[PDB]
């Protein structure tokens, strides 16, 4: 156990059994938007083999990242077992997956708890006129974890990739000017991170149908412009295969990102694409057109 | 609702959840006598139909009370349950008890609090040497709740009295030779509190055969010279009497301080007869004699 991890499992425990019993209603209200709960822990001579003695948990928004879960399709119970069941799994910016694969916990800076903020009412609203069908990562909860010294915030969201279905080969598209090229330290990694030249020159294609790839750069589009008019750029396209014959259905209510190939597919491959990375924020503005006119072209 | 009342049911649901992933060893150390766990919430707008927004709990001793419980017989989840499943009742020195009728809630000062740290580890170690057969109050736990301005001390023990059979009868006795009446105040309530002088008058007598007098009163012997040992005083027996023949089978793993009474008794009788407050600080000495010559009377 790493203390920081225990905290985060211990913090959304406790912070899913107190909305259970909170009365859950359709609306929001502008106030949720500004709200909180923190929780101050002292252990004197008590619990020292799990817990921390002395830890900090800061829940921000409980009530919409609660109304964001259940647009998302996740249920607070499965959300809970998932991130406290068994602890979540390393990579070691950092980031964990829960141990079920379902989820990512990222670290994050004070600088993107503030923007999570600002753009938290219009991103809500974007999600309720979608009915929850976007490429924008679907952002589960947010946090801070003081342990003794050390403060960290976390943002939780769901995996872009499959929970069971391995993927073989991943990529991170921006569609820039700047020559994007990988390191050839990231390709002795059991899955490297594939840029922009490195699909636009080992020839990838992706076989979906054309009614597939019709509602894919439909949805694009729109949630690109959201993007781009709250003034986000630096966010990527990623992408993620899996070849069925290596390790293929897959549960599209589980595994929402994934499209199956066409027909008349060289191999029988499955797909993941979600927008990922839009916390940062030459301009906003031509960065989506730019972004949009590469993906259109590659797929 | 009274917000204390949701801070105690609250924090001993809270208290009870972390134990339960606490392994519990068969000994206690000497830190466990010195420990503690509290627990500082702060809401902003957030939660407020349930909780206050700001409030404190302290748990002192966890594991001895932990201990202590499991020597009483008392299982975790049925303690927890009986405070948590619905509120505690008020009787407004005044008292709550469980809805299940199984346990009392006192408020305290912080003197008894200390008083209680003071004798907590003899207590301990008197209830392992007797196998937790007593007649001493059955400590269950201690806590200290604060809801922005009040600060409160609360103990938890069991009941006395039967959670199923009612009780038209109750005497406090202590023995002394300062004159003891009640007064008709009293006497105009659902149960009075009657009195020394109204038991050697109203010539009460407790039909108990000459085996369960014989028991009864070697304990209370040995408990008393526990609490003369501590220098304590003040306390009393309290007596309680259910007739079958109004409202009588009762369950003694539950009403463990029930005797039935023989079989020539005028009328079917069972008896509730304990040590009750003990936490106060003419002499201790001559006071458990005066106590032990009066019940050996009236018995
Ligand atoms: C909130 C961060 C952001 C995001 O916005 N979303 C929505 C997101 C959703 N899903 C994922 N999923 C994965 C993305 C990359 C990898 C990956 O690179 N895995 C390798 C596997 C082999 N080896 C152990 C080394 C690492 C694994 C993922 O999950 C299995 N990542 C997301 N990211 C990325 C993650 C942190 C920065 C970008
Ligand atoms: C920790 C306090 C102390 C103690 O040490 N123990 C062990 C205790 C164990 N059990 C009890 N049980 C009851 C004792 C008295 C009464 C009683 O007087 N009930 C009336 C009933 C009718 N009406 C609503 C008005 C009040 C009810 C009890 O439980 C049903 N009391 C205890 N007391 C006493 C309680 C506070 C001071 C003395």
């Amino acid at each position: 156990s790493d203390p920081l991890l225990s905290v985060l499992m211990w913090g959304v425990n406790h912070s899913i059994n107190e909305l259970s019993h909170v009365q859950i209603p359709v609306m929001l209200m502008p106030d949720d938007f500004k709200a909180y709960s923190k929780i101050k822990v002292d252990n004197h001579l008590f619990n020292k083999e799990n817990m921390p003695s002395h830890f900090k948990f800061k829940e921000y928004c409980p009530m919409v990242f609660r109304n964001l879960r259940e647009r998302f399709g996740i249920d607070d119970q499965d959300f809970q077992n998932s991130l406290t069941r068994s602890a979540p799994l390393p990579n070691d910016a950092r980031f964990h997956t829960s141990y079920d694969k379902r989820y990512i916990i990222k670290t994050i800076t004070s600088e993107d708890v503030a923007e999570m903020h600002n753009i938290l009412k219009k991103y809500h609203q974007y999600i309720v006129e979608c009915h929850g069908i976007t490429l924008l990562p679907q952002f589960l909860g947010m946090y801070r974890l003081n342990v003794d010294g050390v403060e960290i915030y976390v943002i939780v969201t769901r995996n872009v990739f499959s929970h069971r279905l391995s993927v073989y080969r991943k990529y991170d598209l921006k569609g820039s000017t700047v020559a994007r090229e990988a390191s050839d330290k990231e390709k002795a990694k059991e899955l490297p991170t594939l840029k922009d030249n490195d699909f636009i020159n080992e020839g990838q294609k992706i076989y979906i149908d054309d009614n597939n790839k019709k509602v894919f750069l439909e949805k694009l589009k729109k949630d690109v412009e959201f993007l781009a008019q709250l003034k986000l750029m630096d966010y990527s396209l990623l992408v993620g295969i899996h070849d069925v014959e290596r390790a293929g259905e897959f549960d599209p209510n589980i595994d929402v990102y994934g499209i199956k190939c066409h027909e008349n597919s060289p191999r029988k491959e499955v797909y993941f694409m979600a927008i990922i990375d839009i916390l940062t924020h030459v301009n906003p503005e031509q960065y989506s057109k730019r972004f949009l006119d590469f993906i259109g072209h590659i797929l």
